[PDB]
């Protein structure tokens, strides 16, 4: 589990959005598995606006932070998980890392703020889903 907070909107895992998630919708994309909601409080977060390839993100099946180096975001295969079938999910960077399904929501970060989320895992990989391209998540 895990979100973002920047300024007025929650950027959650789709596929662990909440009904009141979809109740307060800003924007969501089931390709990216990304939903953006409302918040009533201002967060804390500042999303990075660069193309960082080093970061570092964070693992609660190790509850651990690692440095990582990953793939720029693209149209990947994804395997099946406990979540979804086995599909191509966009906008999605890889690591050598841990991540199971819990993991998902855990932060990459890099020198410029947060990246992305864990969204994928299996086989020694962990994949993001980037939010670095949301630039409207700045304003407004
Ligand atoms: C004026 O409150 C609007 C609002 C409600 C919410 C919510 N419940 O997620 N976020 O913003
Ligand atoms: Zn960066």
């Amino acid at each position: 589990s895990g979100a973002i907070y920047v300024g007025n909107y929650r950027v959650v895992n789709r596929h662990l959005a909440t009904h009141n998630d979809w109740a307060n919708l800003v924007w969501e994309d089931s390709s990216r598995d990304l939903l953006v909601s409302s918040t009533t409080a201002q967060g804390c977060d500042t999303i990075a606006r660069c193309d960082c390839q080093t970061g570092v993100y964070y693992c609660s099946s190790r509850r651990k932070h690692y440095p990582v180096s990953f793939s720029k975001p693209s149209l990947i295969f994804v395997e099946a998980s406990e979540y979804y079938p086995a599909r191509y999910q966009s906008h999605l960077m890889l690591a050598v890392g841990h991540s199971e399904p819990g993991d998902c929501g855990g932060i990459l970060r890099c020198q410029h703020g947060v990246v992305g989320i864990v969204s994928t895992g299996g086989n020694g990989l962990v994949g993001f889903a980037d939010v670095r391209d949301l630039l409207w998540l700045d304003e407004e």
